[PDB]
């Protein structure tokens, strides 16, 4: 994806190291447009581990994410899961907080070392799946816009 894939992964990378685990990246992050996406992925995203809760736990689960080697097998589940239907920011919401919510429990069990390849695993699936509606909203642009004041 290129230019989409590399903001993509720095949002979404960021975004789960900071869900689990306190603390900002203080390195700058080609794009000011990426640090605009962060905060209102921030913002919006708290609320949805919160209402999902139950449901994201019975998922995790069924998952049983212990290693490395799980989070590779990933894909598939969660290409079915994504791909079906209609296409909306907020959908993309819940493809990154559950990846958020996942990413909390990689770190309890102190496997923090998979939450990077968690998120290229996610954001492979979002450029996949998703890549020519993207282009159209614009991309990142598109979603601080959706979702603005
Ligand atoms: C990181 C990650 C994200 C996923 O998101 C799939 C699409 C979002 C979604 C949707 C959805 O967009 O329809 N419904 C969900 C329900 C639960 Cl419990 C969890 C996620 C969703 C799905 C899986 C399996 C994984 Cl591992």
């Amino acid at each position: 994806g290129d230019e989409l894939y590399r903001q993509s992964l720095e949002i979404i990378s960021r975004y789960l190291r900071e869900q689990a685990t306190g603390a900002k990246d203080t390195k700058p992050m080609s794009g000011a447009t990426s640090r605009k996406a962060l905060e209102t992925l921030r913002r919006v995203g708290d609320g949805v581990q919160r209402n999902h809760e139950t449901a994201f736990q019975g998922m995790l689960r069924k998952l049983d994410i212990k290693n490395e080697d799980d989070v590779k097998s990933l894909s598939r589940v969660m290409i079915h899961v994504f791909s079906d239907g209609v296409t909306n920011w907020g959908r993309i919401v819940t493809l990154i907080s559950f990846g958020a919510f996942v990413a909390k429990h990689l770190k309890t069990i102190n496997q923090e070392s998979c939450i990077e390849p968690l998120a290229e695993s996610i954001t492979d699936v979002l450029v996949r799946t998703k890549r020519d509606w993207l282009v159209k909203q614009r991309g990142w642009d598109g979603f601080v816009e959706f979702f603005h004041v």
